[PDB]
């Protein structure tokens, strides 16, 4: 039906949990906001739902993706996070994820928090992408493509415009729902 076109035609229990109870779905909290980029910037060259398996695996490399912690770790840490099991071994992605926290941290500095600036994008109101069918989805857009180059400044890497769209998608900026599936977001 509509779920089965809509959830990439999924039938695993944990990517089915991930489309109902997360994606689409707003989120205004700051560090869990963080927490969604920075596993975004890790999908390049692998499917989502092998990050997704890698969640656990990343919160404990990541001191649970708490900024503060995670914008501290040091080139000794990424050097045993290269062995450490089940999180994505490409250094530079690794790095990313420090460089991110230290950007998250550079922006809660100039506009209080890092929620604030990422809904400010959406003034402040998830956008509705009023899809029907998957075909109608776009995986790049001008919105996501200025959030793309202005957290590069602060700082951000492995961060293009294609894996900030996922990304707004993801924390419910944008809802990518389909109209029919059940699991669509209700708006005011
Ligand atoms: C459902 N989905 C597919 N691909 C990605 N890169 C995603 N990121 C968050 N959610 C995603
Ligand atoms: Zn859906």
């Amino acid at each position: 039906g509509a779920m089965n076109e809509c959830a990439f035609g999924t039938k695993d229990p944990v990517y089915l949990n991930f489309h109902d109870h997360v994606w689409g779905q707003p989120l205004y909290d700051s560090k869990a906001l963080f927490k969604l980029l920075a596993l975004e910037s890790q999908h390049a060259g692998l499917s989502w739902l092998t990050i997704l398996k890698k969640k656990e695996a990343y919160e404990e490399a990541f001191y649970d993706f708490e900024p503060e912690k995670v914008a501290q770790m040091t080139a000794q840490d990424i050097d045993r996070l290269m062995t450490f099991p089940n999180i994505v071994h490409h250094r530079k992605k690794l790095e990313a994820i420090v460089n991110q926290a230290q950007g998250y941290l550079k922006i809660e500095q100039a506009y209080g928090s890092f929620s604030k600036f990422l809904w400010s994008y959406v003034n402040g109101k998830p956008k509705d992408l009023q899809y029907e069918h998957a075909s109608d989805r776009i995986t790049v857009d001008d919105t996501a493509t200025q959030l793309s180059k202005d957290l590069k400044q602060y700082g951000f890497k492995f961060l293009g415009p294609v894996t900030v769209f996922s990304f707004l998608e993801a924390a419910g900026l944008y809802d990518a729902h389909l109209k029919d599936c059940p699991s669509k977001p209700k708006h005011n």
